[PDB]
């Protein structure tokens, strides 16, 4: 049987809202209801992983785990196997996969992070789950976010507190965080950013709802607003959403918007938004498409409508040649020409770069850059053709090309990150340079850029 080189992953976000589910969901893993909806001639096609986000969740872990897998096998007739579960409070994450996949599969991790400080640590922050998929790893967040229109900031310290401090993954990738460790990142929840238009436009909204006409509404989304000025999910990607807002319904009917100021918001409006949220990022030159993108229509049980997003991700298999693992392949190099880092640090300390790619037996340390001054002010770290070359366990170009070298830049005074990045192997020749380049950051922010030029030599 040959290892796959794509595989199909369902994402389900939904806030339940306190309540037990109603008795069918099958509509949910269908991706049927409005968007970006799936073709019923897949219906019977299971995906190969599913990734089930809650919030509000009331359920047992037991309770949900059978009330998924019965769902699953209604739709597909297969028995989906437990990757993983793990619950903060009432945020929660399943991942399922076909038993087919069962040993491909390994180096599952979860872990949690509570966000807030006394008065608001207490019930939002995030789950995660992490593994690798044959050759490629695979990394899911389910966050609940902090509520209410006049938060957009709080949430935004929220998300950059989890991608600091949720630990999956590689921990030999010490400088890196989530966004930096996964071939493959997908970013979901009940992120609860809201459409920030006057309450007394409320009727007005509705209206527009009714009529499908989302463009006025999604220029107001809190969400795609902070991500435009990069306050937030910087070089994280989200399908169009041609879907209306999930939040706040009326619960047994999704006829209407409960949207009015009550003792039980805290005297807080809810006009409606798009509070429940699918993202992702992706290793540069990695296959990723996004193939669904919506709510459902007949799941009524919570003030929120379940979203589903389903994806095509490009996968690789594991290599084992005569040499790697356990040794070097002599045929293979990486070569870095005329490399510098420009950074937006006002700080004089030398700096050096880590390489790590699972391409390597070991992360490779540089020898200290040259600074000097950028005509707009910046300090740029000249490395010119000092870099080590790198030396590949597998010379193969059919393994090499699809790799990818992660870089730190690293302060000789303390060891501590100042950027990170990554840099795809996908050339478009060998033996040949060609311009390398990545931002970079630091606790997800723009810390700076590193580019120059790759040689790449493969046994071809
Ligand atoms: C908010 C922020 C950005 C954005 N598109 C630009 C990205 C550039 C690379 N892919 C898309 N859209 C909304």
């Amino acid at each position: 049987q040959p290892e796959p080189d794509m595989i199909t992953i369902f994402i389900g976000t939904w806030n339940m809202g306190n309540a037990p589910p109603p008795k069918k969901i099958t509509s949910w893993f269908l991706s049927k209801g409005q968007g970006k909806t799936r073709d019923d001639s897949a219906d019977y096609i299971p995906h190969d992983i599913y990734v089930i986000g809650t919030q509000e969740d009331p359920l047992s872990e037991k309770e949900w785990l059978e009330i998924l897998k019965h769902s699953l096998q209604e739709i597909t007739s297969v028995t989906f196997k437990t990757v993983a579960i793990h619950t903060l409070w009432n945020i929660r994450i399943v991942v399922l996969a076909k038993p087919e996949h069962e040993n491909r599969i390994s180096h599952i991790c979860t872990d949690n992070v509570k966000t807030g400080i006394a008065n608001t640590l207490g019930n939002k922050g995030a789950v995660g789950v992490s593994f690798m998929f044959n050759g490629t790893s695979l990394g899911f967040v389910n966050s609940h976010l902090t509520s209410g229109s006049e938060k957009k900031l709080r949430r935004n310290q929220n998300y950059m507190n989890i991608l600091r401090f949720l630990a999956l993954g590689d921990k030999k990738l010490s400088p890196f965080n989530i966004t930096h460790r996964f071939t493959h990142l997908f970013w979901f929840g009940d992120l609860n950013y809201r459409v920030d238009l006057p309450t007394w436009e409320a009727e007005t909204i509705i209206q527009k709802i009714k009529q499908q006409q989302y463009a006025d509404l999604l220029s107001h989304d809190q969400l795609l607003t902070e991500r435009r000025e990069q306050k937030v999910f910087l070089h994280f990607e989200e399908e169009e959403i041609t879907f209306a807002p999930t939040y706040r319904f009326e619960r047994l009917t999704r006829d209407k918007y409960a949207y009015t100021k009550q003792k039980a918001t805290g005297m807080k409006y809810n006009l409606p938004s798009w509070c429940d949220r699918v993202l992702w990022k992706s290793y540069p030159l990695v296959h990723v498409v996004c193939q669904s993108y919506g709510s459902t229509s007949d799941i009524m049980t919570s003030d929120h409508s379940p979203v589903f997003a389903t994806f095509e991700a490009g996968v690789t298999s594991q290599f084992v040649s005569k040499n790697g693992p356990g040794t070097v392949d002599s045929q293979g190099q990486i070569e870095f020409l005329r490399c510098y880092a420009t950074l937006k640090t006002k700080s004089q300390t030398k700096f050096y770069l880590e390489f790590h790619s699972s391409c390597l037996e070991s992360f490779v340390k540089s020898q200290e850059g040259e600074n000097e001054e950028g005509s707009e002010g910046e300090l740029v770290v000249k490395f010119g053709e000092t870099l080590p070359k790198l030396k590949p366990i597998i010379s193969d170009p059919e393994y090499l090309l699809d790799q990818h070298i992660l870089i730190s830049i690293k302060s000789s005074d303390s060891d501590e990150s100042y950027g990170e990045g990554c840099i795809a192997l996908r050339l478009e020749a060998t033996e040949t340079q060609l311009p390398i380049y990545t931002p970079l950051t630091h606790h997800g922010e723009l810390t700076g850029h590193f580019q120059g030029e790759i040689k790449l030599q493969t046994s071809q």
